[PDB]
């Protein structure tokens, strides 16, 4: 699926992301456009044979299972394919975790070089919510 833009930060509201972990929801919705440009489908191999799923781009060498990425951890506890659904729920918890987990969204590397510190309130702008 891919969002629209005010539709994925409704779900991402609704799913408790708008200011989770003190991030609010713009820059949820700005590190989507940017990993996966609001498609959950998207997939992407790293260099190190992890890949990145969904519209959080979440990697199989921490957060998930995908069978295929050794010496991996599934800190999620989910298959990686759980990140692909057209619901964002598995996306969103394990988000949760990651940001979580001591670097922030510095853990998403399209935030630190397109979002953070820019006007990530112009991608929630106009949306009802
Ligand atoms: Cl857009
Ligand atoms: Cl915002
Ligand atoms: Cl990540
Ligand atoms: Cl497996
Ligand atoms: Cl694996
Ligand atoms: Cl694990
Ligand atoms: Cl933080
Ligand atoms: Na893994
Ligand atoms: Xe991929
Ligand atoms: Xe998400």
């Amino acid at each position: 699926k891919v969002f629209g833009r005010c539709e994925l930060a409704a779900a991402m509201k609704r799913h408790g992301l708008d200011n989770y972990r003190g991030y609010s929801l713009g820059n949820w919705v700005c590190a989507a456009k940017f990993e996966s440009n609001f498609n959950t489908q998207a997939t992407n191999r790293n260099t190190d044979g992890s890949t990145d799923y969904g519209i959080l781009q979440i990697n199989s060498r921490w957060w998930c299972n995908d069978g295929r990425t050794p010496g991996s951890r599934n800190l999620c506890n989910i298959p990686c394919s759980a990140l692909l659904s057209s619901d964002i729920t598995a996306s969103v918890n394990c988000a949760k975790k990651i940001v979580s987990d001591g670097n922030g969204m510095n853990a998403w590397v399209a935030w630190r070089n397109r979002c953070k510190g820019t006007d990530v309130q112009a991608w929630i702008r106009g949306c009802r919510l």
